[PDB]
């Protein structure tokens, strides 16, 4: 699934993001945005040979089992094909896991880089939430 702006922000609010651990919902749309572009089902591959999964690019050298990440961990316990149904309850919450690591949404390296610190309101204007 291809999320339009305000249909995530929608699913990202009823789901509890709105605020968790201090970061208000348009982070986590920008997040969204610049990880995936919206888009549930996309992957890449790190230079490690880990891989990012879904609508947060959810990595599986920590947070999700892929079956090819040597010595990695699986904190969310889960498969990282879950984390890329139109369903984004699984991302949410095994993000919710990670933002509380101790770093917050720095996590997420295109947050960090291109959301960090800007009107990321804007994220969620003109939205019905
Ligand atoms: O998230 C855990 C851990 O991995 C780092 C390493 O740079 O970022 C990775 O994990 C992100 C989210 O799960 C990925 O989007 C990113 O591709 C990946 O580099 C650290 O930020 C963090 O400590
Ligand atoms: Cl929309
Ligand atoms: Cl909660
Ligand atoms: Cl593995
Ligand atoms: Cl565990
Ligand atoms: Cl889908
Ligand atoms: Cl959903
Ligand atoms: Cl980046
Ligand atoms: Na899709
Ligand atoms: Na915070
Ligand atoms: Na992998
Ligand atoms: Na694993
Ligand atoms: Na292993
Ligand atoms: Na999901």
């Amino acid at each position: 699934k291809v999320f339009g702006r305000c249909e995530l922000a929608a699913a990202m609010k009823r789901h509890g993001l709105d605020n968790y651990r201090g970061y208000s919902l348009g982070n986590w749309v920008c997040a969204a945005k610049f990880e995936s572009n919206f888009n549930t089902q996309a992957t890449n591959r790190n230079t490690d040979g880990s891989t990012d999964y879904g609508i947060l690019q959810i990595n599986s050298r920590w947070w999700c089992n892929d079956g090819r990440t040597p010595g990695s961990r699986n904190l969310c316990n889960i498969p990282c094909s879950a984390l890329l149904s139109s369903d984004i309850t699984a991302s949410v919450n095994c993000a919710k896991k990670i933002v509380s690591d101790g770093n917050g949404m720095n996590a997420w390296v295109a947050w960090r880089n291109r959301c960090k610190g800007t009107d990321v309101q804007a994220w969620i204007r003109g939205c019905r939430l």
